[PDB]
């Protein structure tokens, strides 16, 4: 069964955990599986992703045709970090909005971040409908939500909004539980089949390079995505002028392979290239699938003095190291209009211009370092140049 | 969305129609759609399925992932005609068994006809559970159902049995509607999407043969299934010794193609065989996919006077013309013990022995004719010799 990654996003107290509990419980009694209690999910453990600590609960549940890996976090902070660092990626998100209070600041920001980090589909769940009988009222809250989604480029008009009560569903009210089954139905239908990494174009971040007489140059690394097969044309992108060559062998500790697949640590033989022509930070790519760039717009989270970050703010003029895959690249920071200084612990949008071109695309994550110390983490919101 | 064909089957008054209606109601209520009234489904209209007349109600409904075309018949005789003639196609079936009575004569009859006809999957809806309040009874009936299915080679052990109430579901009881959502779940999961005709092994019933000057022998016909391509090898099966040759062209009214596929009326050029080597009744097939036979066990439905069939019954010693694809082949009938007469409008099982071997396999449909007029319709249940 396909595997989809989703999670609940939304303002605090709007019911993200009761809903997550309700979902696992109702799908378990209906389609089979195991229910998770609210307390267990509420008590989220901490995980250290990219030096940052984040509280994240992971649950799993099944619908007759799919398997879901679901994340739920205690606070807004955990969502900002988790989304920017790419700790728990989502093929789709379930926006939980309380019908009693309507959209709030964190609701708008999670939608904001959702777009920036690249969450492709959002399904809305109008929670707490057991407290609101007023049909016209419920409709207003629905209009607000639809337009908020549209502001941030999500198709609010086609967005599936499901009305329900996560508390009553969990409670065991057969009428409300059906609303969960309705939501699960939308998960299965609205969110399309996600692409497996192996289906994505070949991409290998160059880790190290060696040379063998007659056989040529071997560049090693872990295949990020796709598959490289012996005898096919491959490009060396980033750092310098985009080169091109041909794979002539794939090795794995002496063992010769016909191809190298995603997740595998291999060594690829390149015919027509010398070690000297291979700089640090370059990636082997399927011809014409990735391009080097220098300018890009991003979303960044600056660690707090406590997380091991700076104790002092930085200003427009900060020139840090941007660590991409295998190397640091210095660049210049362009802050948002009206921005003054960026305090440790802040998350903002900044336009970066790298000194040397790096093969990148939307969603590429990076760390902002000062010497050896990680000072931030970011994601390429969109390539500018 | 994938399109699957199913239908309800089981003994009278067990709940096939009430279930068919609850499905359209609950699915419409949950995943969107239109409820169909019980009465309209119950009072099935007549359809003239190839001379034959059957009462069949056709309803449609959707789950989040698929669209279903569902048949429900008013009487046992309609299920028999439907299955034998294949007027109604069933990718899967929902066997409805009342918990108050357990398996009855038509339950077993429908399961057997399901076998004989080639109904691949059977889901069980243990209906009327609002009546039976003792668990012990429920388990006993379930076992009996499973045993019975196993008897006819069905995976009694692995068939999903849903316990519910079609009546309570129809009335709008949330608790019992859940069980229909459960049932919809199994349809989505337990029933595989059917094979496309172009995915099955090539088969082309030869309608005529000519010999093109300087090119060779051409056999005309409509590709029943699969694809034929130039350079591919084919076997001419039926009547005599099986021959093998090579397709060196697939013409189509002067236009020369490189392939012929399921559904097209083409001209297959063969290398080697002379016109005089082809016989009526022979099929062109992918090597080793179909063998010629002479003896088989079948299920037949003798048309009635009003259906344009026989106006007089026949007795043992009847030598009818069996029409297989393109020709009539005489055969000798062997009725069951005690059956010493066959009335029109009657269905009967009969072992047949043909005067000449015809390429066939289980589930093959044929017609019984008398001077070009169809007086019967049957299906090869079990190939014997
Ligand atoms: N009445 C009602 N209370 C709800 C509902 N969903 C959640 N709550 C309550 O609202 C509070 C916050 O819920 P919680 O799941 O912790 O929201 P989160 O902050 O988004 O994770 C708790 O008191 C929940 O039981 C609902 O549908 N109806
Ligand atoms: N108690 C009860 N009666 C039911 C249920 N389902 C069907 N029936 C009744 O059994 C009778 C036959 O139902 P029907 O659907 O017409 O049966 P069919 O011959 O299988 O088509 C009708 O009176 C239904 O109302 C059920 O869940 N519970
Ligand atoms: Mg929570
Ligand atoms: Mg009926």
């Amino acid at each position: 069964k396909p595997h989809v990654n989703v999670g609940t996003i939304g303002h605090v107290d709007h019911g993200k955990t009761t809903l997550t509990a309700a979902i696992t419980t109702v799908l378990a009694k209906t389609y089979g599986g195991a229910a998770r209690a609210f307390d267990q999910i509420d008590n989220a453990p901490e995980e250290k992703a990219r030096g940052i600590t984040i509280n994240t609960s992971h649950v799993e549940y099944d619908t007759p045709t799919r398997h879901y890996a679901h994340v739920d976090c205690p606070g807004h902070a955990d969502y900002v970090k988790n989304m920017i660092t790419g700790a728990a990626q989502m093929d789709g998100a379930i926006l939980v909005v309380a019908a009693t209070d309507g959209p709030m600041p964190q609701t708008r920001e999670h939608i904001l971040l959702g777009r920036q980090v690249g969450v492709p589909y959002i399904i809305v769940f109008l929670n707490k409908c057991d407290m609101v009988d007023d049909e016209e009222l419920l409709e207003l809250v629905e209009m607000e939500v639809r337009e908020l989604l549209s502001q941030y480029d999500f198709p609010g008009d086609d967005t599936p909004i499901v009305r329900g009560s996560a508390l009553k569903a969990l409670e065991g009210d057969a009428e409300w539980e059906a609303k969960i089954l309705e939501l699960a139905g939308f998960l299965d239908s609205y969110i399309p089949e996600p692409e497996r990494a192996i289906d994505k174009p070949f991409l290998l971040p160059i880790e190290d390079v060696f040379s063998i007489s007659g056989r040529g140059t071997v560049v090693t690394g872990r295949v990020e995505r796709g598959i490289i097969k012996v005898g096919e044309e491959v490009e060396i992108v980033g750092i310098k002028e985009t080169q091109k060559s041909t794979c002539t062998g794939v090795e794995m500790f002496r063992k010769l392979l016909d191809e190298g697949r995603a997740g595998e640590n291999v060594g690829v033989l390149l015919r027509g290239i010398k070690r000297e022509e291979i700089e640090r930070g370059q990636v082997l790519a399927k011809p014409g699938t990735i391009k080097p760039h220098t300018k890009f717009e991003s979303e960044v989270y600056i660690l707090s003095k406590d997380e091991g970050g700076r104790h002092t703010p930085f200003f427009k003029g900060y020139r840090p190291q941007f660590y991409f895959r295998t190397t640091d690249v210095t660049g210049t920071i362009e802050l948002p209009e009206g921005v003054e200084m960026v305090m440790p612990g802040d998350n903002i949008k900044m336009v970066v211009t790298l000194i040397h071109p790096i093969a990148m695309d939307d969603g590429l994550r990076f760390a902002i370092r000062e010497g050896g110390r990680t000072v931030g983490a970011g994601v390429v919101a969109k390539v500018l140049s």
